[PDB]
């Protein structure tokens, strides 16, 4: 029986409404989780308000002992974590491996970097004036997650956003609440101040909508749909507090015609299909060169053919899952539908049992295809074909999303070209497009969002920079002028 | 003296052919035509600049600070004519203009002198084989919307700084300074900026404004000006996903303790409060004193406020101080002076007001319900609240919807410090004024005041953003197939 | 007790079989047999880590950082080891290695949190299609040598920072702390660094030290220790040009104002002055008062002196001071205090001597040709001096060779900081002890006080490179041959 | 029309000793000018004008000295003729050459002034509560600045630049053979109007005058770009006061081309690299390696081009290509290494003509390790090609030398440019492009022999300056002696 964490202790929502959540996986009856009304939210947000000046203004190096002891309990509760992950979220064994893995490295990376965060020392063009810049938390960070990838997000936003002394409103996902959940005895039993962190599980329209319109929020860390996030910004606004959005993107993997050919292949599974493509930063569109383009898509579909669908929990080596849920099969057939009715040529796969999908692979798509148009979160995926650089970085660029890209070449200077060209928050040459790490600044532009998530970025995102003086001379004054 | 928009290089006229006239706040006499522009003027502006950009940012940093030194030189030239301007439309006195033009100067120097390090990145990646750096790259066309109290300053602040990191500039100044911005598309023109880079569309906010806001190819807008327009900008700003600067106003608490020269902290505050007729976004709205020497300063304030010299700023430079801006500007002033004496406040001097002239209405037993507690008051309208403690001191600075700055008078280093500490706001100034401001120091407010900080590299952190970029070096094996 | 060298993961006698008895500084008891080791021994550690140094350097950075976190558990699981042989060999008193354990886990941890975060920088260029950057680089084997008075902490901060960003390491403690040093390779070989990495040679300083300062392999040394000692080590370091890190000591002035608490001030002064009996190398080696306080805090800070609780650091945790380290400390502070004596110097209590145990010798009218103002006292003889103004109190401040670190005590903050300003050191405390000292903040002092600073990302400075790499994307025609 | 003369508090004077040299040009041989031989009393009277002017100069706002700087700038913009003409003349420059250097002079005194409000300190998290901890930016002090010879303007206006930019004052010795150009440098600082003291001039013999600066108390720390030799003694001499140093010096740099590139183009880079001003550039590319696929194209193209190079007096035209080496001790050192190389059994392709202070380059093939132009720096017109097998050979053969100082190499694969960037061992390195790059802003510097330190920029300003971490408590505590209380 799962329940909500405020001002550390485990509770009913007031309105004591509760509702079942099943697997995507079989279907099987997981857990019952709470459905929140404004009342939970409001709590949850006024205990933050009111742990946040003790928070705060404790020194940095007492946060990260708690982040340190945070990992520590994060390090025990591994096998409920990976548990968690595949049967609720449907993740395979080595996605849910990996995912725990990089939600220690992130807890430590905060723990790591709350004793280092710097003001600035500044020069002053007045004589006899000191001049400094101190960094100060935002205050109450809202934190509302994706259900992908929920543990290593969710932990991103949270242990960054703890660590430089913000305290914290979370709504998971919800098609992931028990992730959530556990979190949440994680950061209790690792035993941080009451008030300090809060989970509140329940529907975005309204839990969400408290936690964004909220006087008490001083800041909102969004992941999840660009509908959502552009709302949640417009809302935002009224209480002009400042917001962090990664909106997802649709990402340009390109592949030039010196490349070996096979490794770009398997690498264009891995990177287009992991998860089953319900990556924010899975490549979901690949760009190929006409030289190389035949073989390429030959060893593609290849691997693909090899992909593993099958029950996560049934061994370490399965391949791909379950969908979330029913909503995500039905829009995924959507796009096939559309793919095959605009003339396109399905290579392979399509079938699909309950939330299962099999990998659904096309070429001789145009522009208007809408897995060209959109973000198709799920594992269905164009190939294109372009006859030079140029060619490959105009479509590359021709989306409304801008979060993440690759290039796949040995030319430096087509590398660096086209790297620069494509317009992306991150791009990475000769790797996944989705490839991250904790310290570094994760974001996209143009559609995908704004903002930058990972280590000193997060700190910015929930800090200000506040200029101080100190006047050592006295001064004459130019009013009134008769003195 | 023809005004007109400066788009694409070219000063031209509104589509509209609309023209309006503009006023001096001082005596009302016409200073000059100047236009009434429609959205098609606005979407040319930002169409232009759209243009622009990748042209504009793909040059060599040093190029883009050749051309902000050019301005800068061109600028030195152009500095008796700004100074006219300022007095006359904006209503400044000579102290005021001549000030605000010297900082002027010292900002654009400023932005020349960042724009070559503004630098990026090299990370240590958790990965063998990898390598990891972080690029700086410009937005886009960036709205600039600027207030008229100082818009010299602060339009430049904006324009130069987010010109300097290859950002072009689509900019709509204030409705009752049009002839500053008008001042301001002349320098840039006669510095040579590549066609379409620097943009002045001068039209109604509503209709110019909201179509730099709304527009697809607006990457940003920094802002200065009222909350309410904050709040709405920021709101429509959502659209598109455009990020903002915010700069709101405040009410800045101004808190004097016992062991001051209270004297010396007399002047320094009549300062603060009053200079620019208390239209400084900074100004010290809400003067704190500590009771042990409230009434010696009281008094002593007073004094000094009653020495102020209000005149035509026009017929020389000694003038203390000028009009206010426009007569909703007095209105609003005597709904403040209204509420003040309603609510039982003693009013010590001033609230006589002719025209646009308004003398410092100073204000005694006031309680934290009088609407100059509660507002931002632009304006020469004054509070002094009396306090028996620090304490007290700092839960008055706090209780406020503003975040902007704050200061304290104190020769005590530990009060000094946690008051500092304890008052919420974005910059605070020991032993100094509230409405200290330098050119490359971060500008800006928490709270309602605002969001984003500006001058120096915290204005390049506004109009630019973090690119993560990697190399990889090692061929890999991958998770799946996992029949490989 | 048997004592060994480390190198290249192994645990081995000195070559040449020598050994040495090390004798507690107490009662003069045999502790351990330590080595006495030769150039043969030093070669071998600088050898192990010069191939040791590529595949230390070359792994990725969070690597490094596991190991330094494993050492950080060993270190833990250590201390009281560290405590009982930090008392014995060093005569600290309880209290004080219980403070240099702290700190030294404190270290430890920080230099593993910093490891994975120490930057590089990315550049704009002045030239078209050039991509320019700037890497850190680990500058090579780094020669580290410590002092006896704070053994486990200083080395700690050279050792731990310095493997941090991929340097690896030769160690020669000092000659009377051997066993520290040991306990200390005890904990990293216990944390599995890879063979090599860390090495440990203990001898004497003419033999192993000259030959760590003077090898070819060796790209850095970081000292703590004597001011000759240091010029020495500077000028060897000259000859195959290796950059140094000098901690050479100060005689840190602790200035006391008339505003003060002076009962705080004096207990202040009784800490800062004589703890770990004055052998801290930034301990308030020369007090300095204001005339107006003077008497009340000369009065007071004698008697908190007198207070002041002398014995065998091994009887209880409330011992107050312990032995300086060895006999000719005594012999020294000896000399000094009958050079105050002689000098015509007031002898407010102490300058007796047991054994190896020194009781606090205070002085007052003293001038600036005493030996107690002209050179660094190590140990418990402390001057007071007497100032008009705060002028002369900066003047006898600065009147010194030495850089190290400096103290104010007043409420004013004007004072404050003109008199942190004026001081000439490296460090300065606003209201605190001049021994203040965090990990993670530039350690270092300037005139004869040495050069460089450490801890946190200052360690990482000293012990790396900035290496500039451009990628030209472009091809240029070049102005020769210019007949093309 | 003007004598030249020392600077020092302000005025232009002789020597104490009133002595003199008469300093000719490189290529004719004939009479320059007169120059002082000035004395230790010369260097002490300017390193104490220097520590006289010093607190005045560091103590004001930093936007001052910023306007300072760019009136200097203004000032080197008026003079750039003057100035093209010495180095001409005086160090033997071509026409291309000097108009690069005077240029880039340009640059990097408007860098520095642009930078001088901008140096930075920190405001750290303090683990103590009740706790302010920033660390400030202080100025080192005096700051001796001695140049050579082959870049006088450009290396000396980048250490003084920006030495002074964050408030350090200077005393400045040039190169024995480049004093002109120096005395120029204090006409403009000069009529800048730069308060006394602030900036010296001290023309005389390094023994003496460079000594008396390294080694006297008052100096902070030294600037030195020259030999290694002078370099190492200067670290030692200096360390008896303590005194910091930034060292620039020298390198072999390796060039190395790999079997990807377009050959004609890595040989014209290569030579322009390899020889341009007559190969005396620190960061010259000093031993070329060639892969063997290429090598046989890349050596006749690479001779080919610099049979092309027009070597003449600098003063004839603009388009001359090579002018004359600095002094006679030069050609001499040339020849040694022509000698040396021939009887090791090097192939002598071309070159080796040596006329007055004029050297056509002399290029060598077929030469191993041992080559004394393969192992000590060749600052002048002989250069090694080296064939090598394959990467690994190439980077082996490129960090063979006691040298670190730049490198660079010429390829279109990413992988086996970055392999290389990373695995030569030097202090810059650059990926297709000439071994010298060097821009205002940027960390420039070696390892190993080359020297220490970084120079341009911030970094510059890192030598220069020291950190002073400052800390305001807010509360009081309890201390832990006396016990008894």
């Amino acid at each position: 029986k799962v329940a909500n964490y405020i001002n550390g202790e485990f509770k009913e929502p007031s309105t004591g409404a509760f509702q079942v959540k099943t697997s995507p996986v079989d279907g099987s009856k997981i857990a019952e989780v709470p459905r929140s009304g404004r009342e939970d939210a409001r709590e949850a947000i006024d205990s933050a308000f009111e742990a946040l000046k003790a928070w705060a203004n404790i020194p940095a190096i007492r946060r990260a002992e708690y982040l340190y002891k945070m990992l520590e309990v994060f390090r025990q509760m591994k096998e409920d974590f990976m548990k968690i992950l595949t049967v609720e979220g449907g993740g395979t064994y080595r996605k849910v491996w990996g995912e725990v893995v990089f939600t220690e490295r992130l807890i430590q990376n905060a723990a790591e970097l709350a004793r280092h965060y710097q003001g600035r020392v500044l020069q002053s063009d007045s004589e006899s004036t000191i001049s400094v810049v101190f960094k100060r938390s935002k205050g109450v960070v809202g934190v509302i997650t994706p259900w992908n990838y929920p543990l290593s997000i969710s932990m991103k936003k949270i242990a960054h956003t703890l660590a430089v002394g913000n305290t914290v409103v979370y709504k998971p996902a919800s098609d992931t609440p028990v992730t959530g959940w556990l979190i949440a005895q994680m950061v209790a039993k690792a035993g941080l101040p009451k008030g300090v962190f809060n989970l509140v599980i329940g529907p975005g329209p309204v839990v969400g909508e408290e936690i964004v319109t909220h006087k008490r929020v001083a800041h909102v860390t969004f992941t999840g749909e660009s509908s959502t996030g552009r709302e949640i910004a417009a809302k935002a606004a009224g209480t002009l507090k400042t917001v962090t959005l990664e909106l997802g993107g649709s990402d340009p993997l390109i592949i030039l015609d010196d490349v070996d050919v096979d490794y770009a292949a398997r690498l264009a599974v891995f990177a287009s299909l992991f998860h089953q493509g319900q990556i924010c930063t899975s490549a979901k569109r690949i760009i190929v060169h006409k030289a190389v383009a035949d073989k390429f898509i030959e060893r593609y579909v290849h691997y693909v053919k090899m992909l593993r669908i099958d029950d996560p929990r049934k061994d370490e080596k399965v391949d791909l899952g379950p969908l979330i849920n029913e909503r995500q099969v039905a829009l995924m057939k959507e796009f096939v539908d559309d793919a095959v009715s605009r003339g396109g040529r399905l290579l392979i796969g399509g079938r699909s049992w309950g939330n299962f999908f099999e990998p659904a692979i096309f070429v001789d798509v145009d522009r208007n295809f809408r897995i060209m148009r959109e973000e198709v979160f799920g594992p269905v995926r164009p190939i294109v074909v372009v006859e030079n650089d140029d060619q490959a970085v105009e479509v590359a660029n021709d989306t409304d999303y801008g979060l993440s890209g690759a290039v796949l070449t040995n030319n430096v200077n087509r590398a660096f070209r086209i790297a620069e060209a494509v317009e992306s928050g991150m791009f990475h040459i000769n790797d996944v497009t989705f490839l991250e790490e904790s310290h570094v600044p994760f974001g996209g532009i143009k559609a995908s969002g704004v903002g930058r998530e990972g280590g000193e970025w997060s700190f910015h995102e929930t800090t200000y920079d506040r200029w101080v003086t100190v006047t050592l001379r006295t001064r004459r004054f130019p009013i009134p002028s008769a003195l």
